[PDB]
């Protein structure tokens, strides 16, 4: 190493020095220094600083055997370069300097310094490195909260046993966690799904727009099952990273049904509490105000002027009009569960439920803690309370103001992406514009909260189309195989960029170089493409970019499942544990389920089929297959699907078995 | 397993059973086991304990209840649900069960049954001699080793022809051996790695023994372990961790066998302390098992080896000889008080249990010779004031002490066995397991529910009203739930509950009541139940 | 790897009688814990010491810089003695936690002497399981890519490319040059010893021997066990204890919470002492640029404009490839700034015993050691303490402003402005050097001659300048070992230098080991040390005659 060497022969030259004033033989420490500069000079033409006339300079003093000069000037030049040691220009330029730096030498390019190249100025002085400028302990946030012992799928089986009994309705995402499809299975309630809006262009899916939300509830009014319906599943945040606006489905919401209980899965939405306004979108802040806006007189005559005008209107026109909570007739159920801490490297997962109900310390109260008492299990005389106050103290060290700080890193990478112009050719990052269809799309701050939807600026998804190839086959082949990025999911044409705690600004730099590499591979590949490669390259974006099936929407529970034919909500829990019988379940290819279909026999699905372990299932028990779902399936690349193996076939109930539960239940 | 013993149990519960199986569980486990049972809707058989009125706690269940009760279902031709026999390995008052006949008897009925034994509390066994083959792994091993012979086939030959001609109804009174053919080792077992109480309270492991597990099991009990604890990057440690030859922990048989010498030293001095033992005694299984569990019969602490091993091999119940349950009665001083005052600056033994008349002594990995030394010193001078109190007694005095000494030890309250499930919720009318998930359920309608005064109950007993409990009760002196959803309030268990002035009891408030359900829900839900057994069946 | 029961000096005795018989010169670090010397004089090996880079401006002894071990290898094999070196005895993470760069220092190792053995004694580096780069700088780590490394053909073109580049350089200036181990000769021999988590905790009980050794199989396997059942016992269990215990021991899983709990505790700490202005006016926790000098890295954190806090590790290349790091579980504290002495400071200010620890108390700094206790209620109370005691000195220094701010300005300059001489080994006596040239020491033999009544005397340290340059020179006929440093500073036949005695004059502390100020210094009488001279030439002569 360079800098070693210098460090050797700046100890030789004190040495020197330190017998010259001795007076025995130099020759030895001359000698030494003569070797040391020797092996100096081979490459110290190629760093300014320390130079390489002030290198001949030191050697015309060992020469001239002026010692006690060359120990101060040797030992000053190994400080400097210690300290110092030059932005660096790499070529030439006659101009009189109008930092900069000049090297005459080009191809060496040992120095490695920002580096700038010249032909055989201000287009080259514009690059830039800025922007790389940067109880007491309650969250505050709502009037109770129990921090859990396990992962959020502990807090909401723990929120949906205790607000949730046999025989009732549970209006719930689609695109949920498994975790709420299982705590569904265990109440033994009757989900309700409501299919979020398509984004046929990428491939995932986006949220539930509100007036599916009312649909479904008017829906269920007109069938006369309304008043089992008692909770409002949603997911606040997604995977993808749309926002939902809780206040506006809240209240529009108790307009239909003024006593149902709201749980906000709010795990992915980690970084709500960096920024203001995404703070307002946490449902707990949104509760809050809600209950404020009820109580209030003028509220009040605001609401009989909109009752006013909805007179006169019939319950299917509501869906169309929007609707305001009764203020005498809602009351604000809303229960949120909140991921903590978590590390890189841990086995200990820990979570926390905020609750905000008027009605709870009295109808589930009880409930709750023996819920608690089923899944945390507590203690005989309870204990459980000293580990929630170490959840706390665990926090604490997160909050080094470190989700800001990622926060941050995220927002830059964005813009160097845009910025660079080089990774802008073949990637860019999902606008909020290109992810929210203009329907549900509306100061930037107000927009963003009267918006029904936006995006969390921390799940960032980078789109690859220009790449032509899958965002499996650009993960494994980029990210995995080069460097430790967090992603985790893979869309067909993007892949999720989630800035984690774990991110530091030397992941965000390793990443940024990736993209600019394999944009120079792309670059070059471009101007060495024939006509026919690049006719090939066309191909494959316009196959990925352009050609995409849409998703595969919920088709219907089975008549064998539903308790009434005029209704959607289903029996889950029975059809999941009737799955267990290996008699009553057949295995059926993927491409033997076409012909089944075309056979006129249905296809049942026994079990949860999920491709991300915690993600969102594609069929769940009792669910009818659908032609959709048969290719959504066959295409996904990722074999790693939970419930499901490419080895084996759909596990599908067995007609003398459909039959017969259907003829069962055909007579409650 | 990174959480508490209770997340193993919800593993291995969930892994073996489906709802509507029946789980034979000892009532007196504690109550995260029946809460767990309420998840996945299994029906609890409730199995109970033999009593001890005496110091008012219950022991280990006899062999002999186990087999009747799984006999009993087999008459209703109901055995085939059976799908598991909850045990705890280790009782809290100490009581050890003998697990290799317990699983030779059982066996013997039922071959395929799966085996569940709770070990938290035999943390010690590694450290006693003679103690680790009354482990579940160890007993599973000699029992498979066993079955394997072509001896004890020839055993099992003549053990049948023993029986050849006897009814199989009568196979309660004659010991039985399970047949080699059909009897599948299915053990299963849970404890703490020594767990650091109430901050990171999840060491925890579950031990599989399962002949059958790669094929039944490995994809269900893979799926419970990540639906208990969350999926993560590191799921090693559910699938293929196979921990059996690791985990060494040299200094830790260094810190057990020091606990368990430390255990026999105090012991031992509060025998052999003249004025300690005038006082005070540790119980023995002379004193909390009933001779009729004991076929060994007529000093242990000073050598005893090889000829006390008999009642390990042997014996159905035998003394943890770190749960030493310490004797005041002579004290006259009820076990609460006891505790509450003399022993309230504590130290590192738990004395975390308390009956009437007695306090048991949990020795643990932070005891030293100096934990050992103050315990004996404290009891010394209990001793002292006794004595100096005993000699300044009046006569009236005299009549105080021993009055003090008779309410403890001669008209102990009858310990409430358990009743038999309600009509409304015993799926099958002849046998008495219950559907104790759906009585939950039923139990939150807040129509349904009624409260009435433990006094009142008595008297609508007398009217003809039948009561029966919505909820867990699970009163703080025995530890366990008296009562559970759907089970009926007999006279005898309303009795109890009167008794206790603590208002802080689990599932039940004296300044509200009994939470029962109204008559009318009874007669609705036993309506319904007939009607689903009509539909069901024809 | 080997579970010995019976602590760390124990395994270190049991692989020293497996590795080294008498004769064997060792090559030691000097300033590692006094029971490493008596080792080697059990041992009747011969010393070679190595001493430290010194840190004058603290008081502190850093690690043993890579040269000073190539030169001092060099030195014996100018003198053709190089054949008898037999083990490098360093101590990874020295406890003022410095840590080495093991691979490095194998590689130019092995590079000069292909067969020597290593062993490095680990009981300081407990944590490094939990930082998430400390575990490539363990001996068994290193070793493990070492062995890779000179097994792979890319590594023998590299090694062909680097002997070619070195062609015509005189082995002498090898000191001068970054050398690589000859794969063909070079064998990985290392041996650690590492104190267990029980251990850790004051009562010290267990320790582990773990091995990488090419040539244990065939040259070792006998001796280590023999050495074994000589330092624990020869009863049934100690077989068992023989027994291997590498894959498993996986127990370490709950551990491994526990080693990462006090992982991120060291963590918090440290940046609430950074960024906590009341508690960083005054105290400061030294870094690499603070502990390490330059020359020892390559890392600069001013050369990189693109500067980040260095709370996050954007500093990963460090921990590959400097020399020198520190452990981040072993903090310094500079209390320079507030005036007071480590050990006051220590002993009056907190008194800290709950989670935590203060082994070493240095003249300017106290040196903090966290251990498996520590809670985040122990970091908040120590936080708190700093917080208390930088509230008290401003408010001394606002009473300063009446004539105080000179006393503390005295203070101050007089702790960290000024600083004594650290004393760096002398030189073994001619008495018990065996070879004239070299200076590894005899010092067995020093130390059983020291017990001779008639041969010792004592001389006051008033005097033993005044006998010093009277030529009657002094020789030390015991082992030193002062308080602050930690380490012996005299040993059986070291000649006491004028810097060594200038430095044992300044100390206060009467009760240090080995020497008394209330008798004197305990040296060798002059017509002893012509005896012991006249001897070793007669040796000298027979063995040549």
């Amino acid at each position: 190493t360079r800098l070693d060497t210098w460090n050797l022969l700046d100890d030789a030259c004190r040495h020197l020095a330190e017998v010259d004033l001795a007076g025995l033989d130099t020759t030895h420490d001359v000698a030494r220094a003569k070797r040391l500069m020797d092996r100096i000079g081979a490459y110290e033409r190629y760093w300014l600083y320390p130079g390489a006339q002030n290198l001949a300079t030191f050697r015309a003093h060992l020469d001239s055997h002026s010692t006690v000069r060359l120990t101060e000037e040797v030992s000053l030049a190994v400080r400097l370069l210690s300290e110092y040691g030059d932005v660096l220009l790499a070529d030439d330029s006659p101009a009189t300097a109008p930092e900069l730096l000049v090297v005459a030498s080009i191809e060496d390019a040992i120095t490695a310094v920002a580096a700038i190249i010249r032909h055989d100025v201000t287009d080259l002085h514009s690059t830039v490195l800025a922007g790389l400028r940067n109880k007491a302990a309650v969250t505050w946030n709502a009037n109770q909260t129990y921090f859990v012992t396990n992962g959020t799928s502990t807090a909401n089986k723990i929120v949906v046993q205790a607000l949730t009994r046999p025989g009732d309705i549970v209006l719930i995402d689609r695109n949920c966690h498994k975790s709420h499809h299982y705590g569904l299975v265990l109440a033994g309630a009757y989900p309700m799904y409501l299919d979020a809006y398509p984004l046929p262009q990428y491939a995932i899916y986006g949220a539930v727009p509100l007036r599916t939300i009312k649909q479904a509830l008017l829906d269920l009014e007109a069938a006369g099952q309304l008043h089992r319906v008692r909770m409002l599943l949603l997911t606040n945040c997604t995977f993808d990273g749309v926002v939902y606006n809780p206040r506006r489905v809240m209240e529009e919401v108790l307009a239909i049904k003024p006593d149902i209980c709201f749980l906000w899965d709010e795990a992915w939405y980690a970084f709500a509490t960096a920024v203001p306004w995404a703070r307002q979108r946490t449902a707990m802040i949104a509760a809050e105000r809600l209950e404020q806006m009820l109580s209030t007189a003028e509220y009040a005559e605001e609401y009989r002027n909109w009752c006013a005008s909805m007179d006169g209107v019939d319950r299917s026109e509501w869906v169309d009009h929007r609707l305001l909570p009764d203020p005498n007739r809602a009351r604000v159920r809303v229960y949120a569960t909140h991921s903590t801490h978590k590390s890189l490297s841990a086995l200990r997962q820990a979570s926390m439920i905020h609750v905000r109900d008027q009605d709870f310390k009295a109808l589930t109260r009880d409930a709750f803690g023996e819920a608690f008492l089923t899944h945390t299990s507590t203690s005989p005389n309870q204990q459980l309370l000293a580990s929630l106050d170490l959840a706390r103290r665990q926090v604490d060290i997160e909050g080094f103001e470190l989700v800001r700080h990622v926060y941050n890193m995220a927002l830059v990478f964005r813009h160097r992406v845009r910025k660079d112009r080089l990774i802008s050719k073949w990637f860019r990052i999902l606008d909020e514009s290109d992810l929210v269809p203009d329907a549900f799309r509306s100061d930037w701050n107000e927009a963003w909260r009267s918006d029904q939807f936006v995006l969390d600026p921390t799940r960032l998804t980078l789109f690859i189309g220009a790449t032509g190839m899958n965002g499996y086959d650009f993960r494994e082949k980029i990210l995995m195989e080069r460097f430790g990025i967090q992603i985790n999911k893979t869309s067909i044409n993007s892949v999720l960029l989630i800035f984690t705690i774990g991110v530091t600004w030397s992941s965000v730099h390793y990443l940024l170089d990736v993209l600019r590499r394999v944009a120079i591979d792309l670059d070059r590949s471009q101007k060495a493409a024939s006509g026919a490669d690049l006719a090939l390259h066309r191909r494959h974006v316009e196959e990925i970019t352009q050609d995409l099936p849409h998703l595969p929407d919920f088709s219907e529970f089975d008549l064998a499942f539903r308790p009434d034919d005029a209704s959607s909500f289903g029996d889950m829990r029975s059809a999941f544990y009737a799955g267990y019988e290996e008699a009553d379940r057949e295995y059926v290819q993927i491409g033997l389920a076409g012909r089944r279909l075309a056979e006129g026999k249905t296809l049942v699905s026994t079990t949860f089929v999920v491709p991300y372990p915690p993600g969102f299932p594609v069929l769940v028990p009792g669910q009818l297959v659908s032609k959709e779902i048969i290719y959504f399936l066959a295409q996904l690349d990722v074999k790693e699907i939970h419930g499901y193996n490419p080895d084996l076939g759909l596990s599908v109930f067995t007609q003398a078995a459909l039959a017969r539960m259907e003829a069962a239940r055909n007579a409650v």
